[PDB]
């Protein structure tokens, strides 16, 4: 129920459009139950309703071959409805019919040039008299009284909602036309389908904002106050002006926008005077909204801060803000790209308390962008959105708009030959012969340097516990953790037992201890946050306090969430020491994480699991009761699990039937997973180097005798026969000896005792 | 911000006294709570020591969050008669506005205090 | 933490005496004895603690806190068993005499054990019920009654079976030569 | 086809130079099948294009032994046209011809001193009068009516594309002569031919700049929005203003050119004020181009500035640039190091 | 004091021996970017990356020169030295500033080298406080781990100190495949003598086989040395 405003709630009086036979551009097909049941009598005007507040009227006909559900028109009226075909449009009996005093129709002037003639007498003339054909203020109707399609358009009229105009109403045609580009640029508005990726955060949008202005009565009666202020974040790239286009054109409220840098270039003054001006005409005016854009540029925080005339300016947005009243029915949201330079101040209750985190999207979020985009482009046949959509990784929108442009400008250089930069114009053809191959999109695709790549992923995972060879009793051990507080929660409540929040795995190198944490998140549906000690040693030097807060608060921000550390021994090593040192066992970013873990309470669901393979070197405070607990130690696998690791390892590429796999594990006695897909992956290039020398000799074959060229050969090799996992197990080497192997068990069996002397 | 302000100010003769107002304990945000819930209709579920309990650092205007959150979420239960594109609500529909103790848990779960 | 990410662990460049530390001798004798301000503190590496710390005027008053003995581990068994419920099959007294070098965390981690155990078989219990009425939905007719309110017995065996020591008997020992005499360290040494 | 873009595409009106033996100075030698081609009758002006957006105009002769690749011409033509032997020039039937009012000429007078005498009707009397030459606003051309080579220049004409000069359009002669230096100075203008090492980069440039500005029906049809700023960057010295005279040259758009230091060197209020004018200049004429050189001296970080008026001139160039829309057709492009 | 990013001019022509690791550079390199389909009928993702080590002397730099002028690509070369000078200035932007541009000027192979001057700057010599992991190469490892495989940049390594390696550099997804570079053979001192003699003219009465039979120990920069020594 978390995306239930965004619900279409299909009721008696909804309509879906469909194609209509008939010429004439004032026509409805409804059935007749449907006027029986909206008590439509023959002749009525109804107030049809669109997308992007967009209207309509049109006089109702009983067309009874009409279906119950659904609604027949033309062109003229699904342009004037911004709607496509399959979309639902409200219908309204609307009977409160007033006559016009004047109307003003204005041409469009690219029809009109060819030959224009008069005007009046002969489009004006056959059309309106003794027609009584409604209107709407800036409706663009069709003629067919001249040469070819020439349009209309009513601008001035004195009756603004509709008008029924009567032969008597006074026609002008004296105006001045209007441009195609005049029209073409407002055809190009922002709605709700013009946002992909982002469905979870316009439901908090609407509850938040849209709600609180059209029923205030329901917060007034249930005891609630609205929020005042909202702050949308994110990345720079990720569509937070274009949410506020959005809203801007929809929400049925009046919109007012400030820019930073627009407020900021003003003479010291002025800036304060727009501020002022913006908030008086917006408590004026109706139910509002302020949309503040780059507030980071108009109120940073007062250390960066050298002016007198930006710390006044901070100070009048701050007696501006305290001046809203539940009385006024004025929201104000924000949108920044740098949320911790804000001033601290603006960030407190009764200012800016909500926040909306717009963020980096995931693959079903890039396809849906894709899909935004290419809706104007002429893509061939070829073209599957769907792997281009996985192979882009670090984008974001504003990337994904910069690919399909690099795309078409591709598909254009192969089709240099033919256009000409010397000439005046192109040919008509060559403007038809264009069309996007998927070779142009990975083409577009190699270009590509994307923009958060060094971002932190925070996504549901893809390997499933299929990936994984070996290892079931701690599947059914992270089963038991993970799974069942977030479940069944009373269980834990019968008992008096608290659940608790950390695993430790440990053990030799190559075991397989990422893919476990990655697979129990895909389990429980949970996101997954993964660090690492190289990652946390870099950007600590610069920033000395805040990352490991800022990851602690992501985490919080995103639950229900694993939160995987990972390579504990880069810590362990660059602070703590080989043989010991100077440093401590305890280490300064281990410190500040045992900080963060323990003020961590138990309403969340964010479960901490960590790994390292170096045991030894670890620090003792780590390990302690309400920290990282359930120690698990992770082995060499057996030759069982060694058969089910390379029964994994093999899915993707096809092998033959000649092939034994248990021959294969028992050839290998201390090799983990890492070895045995090292030699999977040398299999596969031996294979592929007798191919392209295959393909080698029958291209010199063919060279040789060209004169007929014949053969008509098929694949030579489809698959790995045998005999390569021969070369491939001469070339292997072991991973860890046997002493290193009778220290992880002398350590498996006791590392708790670690933390008092020694 | 006691610590930014500047010395010269808090010496003999100026702003001597000082009156510290502290985070309360369960105690006081049981009082808090109920205070904030004195015109909302709650329902025979609710019980506000269980909630003055499970609020370990938040602050008044924590708590005033707390229960708008829970008004919002039974509000959200109620989403399939109220429509956003009419013009009014039913009487009966803003009369049968409940808060019960299914959504001080929701409200209690999204949370996040400031005094940690 | 503080003696030993400055301090050291076999000795080092740095100090028994500790700058957070130094500090803190600072803090504590400017202290008036009108106020009531009582200070406590607590240690497990007993060796590397500065000498400046212990000195009259100071924390004075040592006191050495053992490991628990077998009707100290009884209380502990019982202190930690009072939240849920237990059945009256169960005997403390043998499950003390198993343990030897067992601190209270190491009871605590015991008593979870058993919990976890019984949450797991509560949890398979109810998914064949829920299995059975979906094989026979025409009748849906038993209308059970709560399959287990308690910890009967025998998930006590397992997690004894399942239980690690936590301190050896050379460091056992190695607290009671710091047991008997730590106020010596102040001189040489 | 990364450099696809610098093909020069030759076609059946492409004619390259060589070398012609008549000393007339309105001649050009083209066969019988190139005249029956282009449909060019005997006595036509066709309208000749050269580099640097110079032109000339002559009128038309069916000498028969040329080649039908090529064209011959003098040094007055190859000077009025800015090429070297061994380069394509286009040739286009423009018959288009109104006379002009009134003509202008200027000497040079370096030539003229020595000796000067009467320069009308010794020097412009026998080479004008029934003649019908044609003539480009801007071309020099050579009269041997004196002692020596005596070079004259039409400056001031009505008729601005080129015209048929009659005997009865108004000759003038009262004008102030031209000097050596003010010739010699403007052939040395920066043409494709002046920049070498860059053919990589030219390409892109070409495929930016060029491409959306004389054909914005190509991106609107296909469905691209064209980008509205390129930065150049790279070591001092390695010529980026060259290749910012290199477009101001060519391209055929309005030009303006800011530079940082001119900008950062006047008084308060006045540099905001520039930049006004120049983004109102630049919208209100052409399709446009607007070059900022030396981008980061009126554009630091807000961490190294310390002035109010500093960090107004950053933002007034925020605002400038969101005001860009697609409906405009400019560019802005800017370098720095 | 710029970096420069050219493609190379030593041939294969200019190393002699070492004739194995020339068959497996071409496989390694040369393949993923010329037949790009044929790793996607079996499952097999390209690797990154190669390290070399050895004795001084025996020829590294070349080898990693010669695959860049035999795939035509650029060529980026770093050294440890050049990386602990202006990394005090510029305590982070340096190794981004290096992938940046080895990003930007796809297909490379960018080659570090030198690599026991960081680890002898910063892990020690006997050991000591630092750790065997080291911050330059710690960010160095940050860098590679964010490198996205549709790029063609290729990273080689080279070190002739490799007791004090860093053990997080080796991991799969990273510096995988070890090559192990000999002190050259006698046929490979032949071929050696061969190369270094081409540019100076010598007469018929010396024998390069004798001279070779003669050194035994000795890399291909004695041989230089050598051969530096007579023109001398
Ligand atoms: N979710 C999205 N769906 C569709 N188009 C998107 C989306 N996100 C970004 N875009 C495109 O990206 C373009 C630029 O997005 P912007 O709204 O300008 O980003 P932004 O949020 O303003 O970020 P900054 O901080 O202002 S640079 C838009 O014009 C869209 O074309
Ligand atoms: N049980 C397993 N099933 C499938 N692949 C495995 C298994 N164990 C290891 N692997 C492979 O081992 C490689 C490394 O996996 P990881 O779990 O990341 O290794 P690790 O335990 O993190 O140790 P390092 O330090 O990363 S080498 C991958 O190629 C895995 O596919
Ligand atoms: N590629 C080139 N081809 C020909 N001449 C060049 C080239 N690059 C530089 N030059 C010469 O170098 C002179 C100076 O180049 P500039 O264009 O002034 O360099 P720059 O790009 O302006 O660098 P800065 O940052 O402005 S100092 C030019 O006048 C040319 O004479
Ligand atoms: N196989 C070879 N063919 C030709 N010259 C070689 C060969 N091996 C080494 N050399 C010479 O050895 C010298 C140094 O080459 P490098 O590969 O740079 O040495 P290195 O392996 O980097 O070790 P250091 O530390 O630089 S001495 C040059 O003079 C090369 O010409
Ligand atoms: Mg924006
Ligand atoms: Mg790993
Ligand atoms: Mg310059
Ligand atoms: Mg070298």
């Amino acid at each position: 129920l978390s995306t239930a405003i965004l619900k279409q709630k299909n009721r008696p009086n909804r309509l879906i459009v469909d194609e209509a036979i008939n010429e004439d551009n004032s026509v409805v097909s409804l059935s007749q139950p449907k006027m029986d049941e909206l008590q439509l009598f023959r002749g009525d005007t109804v107030l049809l309703k669109g997308k992007k507040r967009r209207e309509a009227v049109c006089i109702v006909l009983s067309d009874d071959t009409c279906s119950d559900e659904k609604i027949r028109m033309n062109r003229v009226v699904r342009n004037n409805l911004r709607v496509r075909l399959g979309d639902v449009i409200s219908i309204q009996p609307c009977p409160d019919v007033k006559y016009g005093k004047r109307i003003h129709v204005l041409p469009i002037d690219d029809t009109v040039e060819g030959i224009t003639g008069n005007l009046f007498e002969v489009y004006l003339k056959p059309y309106f008299l003794e027609a009584y054909r409604p209107i709407r203020k800036g409706d663009i109707f069709l003629v067919r009284g001249g040469m070819r399609a020439v349009e209309f358009k009513v601008v001035e009229t004195d009756p603004s909602p509709y008008c029924i105009v009567a032969p008597d109403t006074v026609i002008h045609c004296e105006g001045e036309p209007i441009k195609r580009e005049d029209e073409e640029e407002s055809l190009n508005e922002v709605g709700y389908d013009d946002i992909g990726g982002c469905r979870k955060q316009l439901a908090q949008i609407k509850e938040m904002v849209e709600l609180p202005l059209r029923h205030p009565a329901l917060f007034k009666a249930i005891g609630v106050k609205p929020p005042r202020g909202i702050l949308l974040y994110g990345p720079p790239g990720t569509g937070k002006t274009l949410i506020a286009r959005a809203v801007a054109n929809e929400t049925g409220a009046f919109f007012f926008l400030i820019n930073g840098p627009e407020i900021m270039s003003k003479l010291a003054g002025e800036s304060e005077s727009n501020l002022r001006k913006a908030f008086e005409e917006a408590e004026k005016n109706a139910p509002a909204i302020i949309f503040i854009d780059e507030l980071d540029a108009i109120a940073p925080k007062r250390e960066k801060t050298h002016g007198e005339v930006e710390r006044r300016i901070v100070s009048q947005l701050l007696t501006l803000m305290d001046g809203l009243k539940q009385r006024a029915h004025v929201i104000v949201m924000a949108a920044t790209n740098r949320p911790n330079s804000i001033d601290p101040a603006l960030r407190r209750f009764g200012r800016f308390d909500r926040e909306v985190d717009i963020g980096i999207p995931d693959a079903t979020g890039r396809l849906e962008i894709l899909q935004i985009h290419t809706k104007n482009m002429k893509l061939a046949d070829d073209v599957d959105l769907e792997q281009v959509a996985n192979e882009t990784h670090g984008h974001v929108g504003a990337d994904l708009a910069a690919l399909c442009s690099e795309a078409a400008l591709q598909a254009i250089r192969k089709k240099m030959d033919l256009i000409d930069l010397e000439d005046e114009t192109i040919d008509a053809e060559v403007m038809n012969s264009l069309a996007v191959t998927m070779d142009d999109f990975r083409w577009a695709l190699s270009q590509s340097n994307p923009s958060a790549l060094r971002e932190t992923v925070v996504e549901v995972p893809q390997v499933t516990w299929e990936d994984i060879g070996g290892l079931e009793d701690v599947k059914r051990e992270l089963q038991e953790l993970v799974q069942y507080p977030v479940e069944h929660p009373d269980k834990f409540l019968k008992f008096g037992m608290t659940p608790s929040k950390g695993v430790l795995f440990y053990g030799p190198p190559g075991c397989g201890k990422t893919l476990l944490a990655k697979a129990i998140a895909n389990e429980c549906q949970a996101n997954f946050i993964s660090i690492k000690g190289p990652e946390l040693l870099t950007m600590w030097f610069g920033e000395s306090e805040a990352n490991v807060r800022e990851i602690f608060d992501k985490a919080r921000q995103a639950a229900p969430c694993v939160l995987f550390f990972d390579e504990l021994d880069s810590i362990a090593k660059a602070r703590g020491g080989n043989i010991g040192d100077g440093g401590g066992a305890a280490d300064r970013v281990i410190n500040q994480i045992l900080t963060e873990m323990d003020g961590m309470s138990t309403k969340k669901n964010v479960f901490i699991i960590g790994a390292t393979n170096r045991p030894d070197i670890i620090d003792p405070a780590i390990l302690r009761p309400g920290r990282l607990d359930q120690l698990i130690y992770i082995p060499l696998p057996d030759e069982k699990s060694r058969v089910a690791i390379l029964k994994a390892n093999l899915r993707k590429s096809p092998v033959a039937k000649d092939v034994d796999l248990e021959f294969l594990a028992k050839m290998t006695n201390g090799f983990s997973g890492a070895d045995l897909t090292e030699i999977c992956q040398r299999a596969c290039k031996l294979a592929i180097r007798e191919s392209i020398e295959s393909e080698i000799r029958r291209e010199r074959e063919r060279q040789t005798n060209p004169s007929a060229m014949e053969v008509e050969e098929d694949d030579p090799v489809p698959e790995i026969r045998r005999d390569h996992f021969e070369e491939a197990m001469r070339f292997a080497r072991r991973s860890v000896s046997d002493n290193d192997i009778r220290k992880y068990e002398m350590f498996a069996q006791t590392l708790q005792q670690s933390r008092g002397f020694g």
